[PDB]
């Protein structure tokens, strides 16, 4: 066990330790079961955090027991990223001595909120923080340590269906993870592999929870993931095809538009170089093109992390911060995208019941009269209109049959994303939710 955690010094009010491991160190095996031991025998009010459902699921078949309790009384209360964020938004009022992160490292606006929060409750010697990530925010090597050798090679990789040139892709007895930047492009790398007899399965952020299941029983010879792999997933492969690519929204002249794609930053590239190397005797492949870049401060995930953050705090009690080495991304001054309380009640209803972006929850909430408006709808500019990808206008009808054109007044291209997002936003839209 690290000499960081070995002890009880780290239990301290105002103690903040980052446990860098590699993957395949224990850190979910040895490390974590051995750090609620320890608070368990002191009674210590510990609280642990996963970055998603899936891990969630896995320390709960493992830490499960009589003073554990998961969520969504006990002395260990373990729950997600987005939940800690959810239920703090509730003036839902807990506290807790310790609390553990896992993977806090994620750029997701809720992660994010969730370690600023941590931060800034340790900071007030309320409680001690731990934080627990391979490439911990502020340092910046692409190539870290692993169990097994990872042989890095930079060549070509297509960004769509090619006809010759690339037969190292086929001609390859084992098992390969392509990174891709969105899911409309991995839907396209998934077609050439296909034609070519191989097998395929997504991996993205609405598929991730029903088929990460199928990776382990199928055993496919290719997984096409769009970045919701960097995020504990275990995937058994030998190779890694990255093109360090990632498509990101970014707020430009009061829209959020999702154009163009990004380099990946450094602690992304790698990792996702850290899928493989988890076992020694054998030599991973990391197949790469181009570098990275670590100024992602154009993102709206910073602005959207402190929306929440703003609102996490508790009333008339110390505003918080971004964590140490992030608090540079902070748009503004904090606590100040604060809403009123019966602002922030129609703020929570659009995040849980209608699945808003916390950008577009926080203007409509802020600018509405009435909380069964939906006039804001249709009543934005033209150049706010929203259209499939046949051309068709996106068409929805009134209560009183009125056939309406989706303008929003607030335009998040996120909402408009695919017809799975589209519909539940029109159904929002026409009343029906």
């Amino acid at each position: 066990l690290p000499q960081s955690v070995v002890g009880t010094g780290w239990t301290a009010k105002g103690q903040i330790t980052v446990l860098d491991m590699h993957p395949g160190s224990g850190k979910t095996h040895r490390v974590l079961p051995e750090l609620i031991r320890q608070c368990v025998e002191r009674r210590l009010r510990t609280l642990v955090l996963a970055p998603t459902r899936v891990v969630l699921r896995e320390m709960e078949r493992a830490l499960s027991g009589k003073n554990v309790r998961f969520h969504s009384g006990a002395i260990v209360d373990v729950m997600c990223h987005a939940t800690y964020v959810n239920r703090r938004l509730l003036p839902g009022r807990q506290n807790w001595e310790v609390a553990i992160m896992d993977e806090a490292h994620w750029t997701d606006p809720h992660s994010i909120a969730a370690r600023g929060h941590l931060y800034s409750l340790a900071k007030e010697n309320r409680c001690a923080f731990v934080l627990m990530t391979a490439t911990p925010p502020g340092k910046s090597e692409p190539f870290p340590e692993s169990n097994g050798a990872i042989a890095s090679e930079e060549r070509q990789i297509p960004d769509g269906e090619w006809r010759d040139g690339f037969d190292w892709i086929t001609e390859y007895e084992g098992r390969t993870a392509w990174f891709v930047p969105s899911i409309a492009r991995g839907g396209a790398i998934a077609r050439a592999l296909r034609q070519r007899g191989k097998s395929v399965i997504c991996l993205n952020s609405k598929t991730f929870d029903k088929e990460y299941s199928r990776v382990k029983d199928e055993k496919p010879d290719f997984v096409v993931t769009t970045d919701i792999s960097e995020m504990g997933a275990n995937l058994d492969v030998t190779r890694v095809i990255d093109g360090r690519t990632n498509i990101k929204p970014e707020e430009v002249d009061g829209r959020i538009e999702l154009t163009g794609t990004r380099r990946v930053t450094t602690a992304s590239a790698a990792q996702r170089r850290g899928r493989v190397g988890r076992q020694g005797g054998r030599t991973d492949e990391y197949i790469y093109s181009g570098q990275c870049d670590d100024d992602d401060s154009g993102l709206v995930q910073w602005k959207e992390a402190q929306i929440l953050l703003d609102n996490i705090t508790t009333a008339r009690g110390p505003v918080a911060t971004f964590y140490g080495p992030e608090q540079e991304r902070m748009t503004e001054t904090a606590g100040h995208y604060r809403l009123p309380e019966e602002k922030r009640k129609h703020f929570r209803h659009l995040l849980a019941q209608c699945d808003f972006t916390p950008w577009l929850a926080w203007h409509v909430a802020a600018n509405v009269a009435s909380v069964t408006d939906r006039s804001w709808t249709w009543e934005g500019p033209e150049e706010n209109a929203v259209d499939e990808n046949n051309g068709e206008l996106v068409t929805f009808r009134s209560p009183n049959g009125a056939e309406r054109t989706l303008r929003p007044v607030w335009r998040d291209a996120r909402m408009f994303r695919e017809g799975r997002d589209i519909r539940e936003f029109v159904s929002y839209a026409s009343g029906r939710r």
